[PDB]
């Protein structure tokens, strides 16, 4: 896998905690890889079924001051070159402002676009931009959720996203995307339709592909999504 771009981070912590994220979730889908092989039945109660964040939309461009990404919340980002981040929430009133941290690699500050800071209104500019284009969080019930990109790289047989809860989202030239989430344990298939459907890793190995989409070859892209981590984790 060579990729073609990636985003420059700047922080030894940042890099530290997402390479942590994808040495568990490769653990994970090894682990998964075991079960089908030999057939161990974890202690642990099953994966509850949970439909991750997912990108649903995102641009590169060389001359806008960022790349730009739309999450299914309809939430908004822009990844500045500096590697800082400006997430527009969906309801056009609340961002966060996520800057770099010498402790917890990522630090989010809570900002309203009605008393929009000064030294961050040229950002807001851009953010417009890429508002109009699409057209760390805390425990307060209305952000625990949220979610931002950590880390994109593109390859050329897929794309692939690093986010911020620990989800990693695989978007293939064929336009089937699969989304990896809990840990390796789950994984998300969402159609060239968009139909997003989520099942145990394990079921889907036991069952041989995704249920419905014979045409998706899963077993070359898990072995896609393996090599990505595993490149990832040394980083
Ligand atoms: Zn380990
Ligand atoms: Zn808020």
């Amino acid at each position: 896998l060579i990729a073609t771009s990636t985003n420059v981070i700047k922080s030894e912590i940042s890099l530290r905690i997402l390479a942590s994220e994808c040495h568990l979730t490769l653990n994970g889908i090894v682990e998964a890889e075991a079960q089908y092989k030999m057939g161990g039945l974890p202690k642990s109660r099953l994966p509850k079924i949970k439909h991750p964040m997912i990108v649903t939309k995102w641009v590169d461009y060389s001359n806008k001051h960022g790349f730009s990404y739309q999450l299914s919340t309809e939430d908004i980002g822009v990844l500045f070159n500096n590697g800082t981040t400006v997430l527009r929430l969906a309801d056009a009133e609340e961002f966060w402002y996520i800057s770099y941290d010498d402790r917890e690699g990522w630090v989010a500050s809570h900002y309203l676009l009605s008393e929009k800071p000064r030294e961050l209104s040229r950002h807001l500019e851009v953010v417009d931009f890429f508002a109009k284009y699409m057209k760390t969080f805390g425990r307060e019930e209305y952000h625990k959720d949220d979610v931002f990109l950590r880390r994109y790289t593109r390859y050329k047989p897929f794309v692939m996203f690093e986010l911020s809860d620990g989800t990693f989202q695989f978007n293939f030239k064929d336009h089937h995307k699969m989304a990896i989430s809990d840990g390796g344990k789950l994984v998300t298939y969402i159609s060239p339709s968009h139909e997003s459907t989520t099942y145990p890793l394990v079921e889907v190995l036991k069952y041989g592909e995704i249920p419905g989409y014979p045409e998706s070859n899963f077993r070359e892209k898990l072995t896609l999504i393996k090599e990505g981590l595993k490149q990832k984790s040394t980083i």
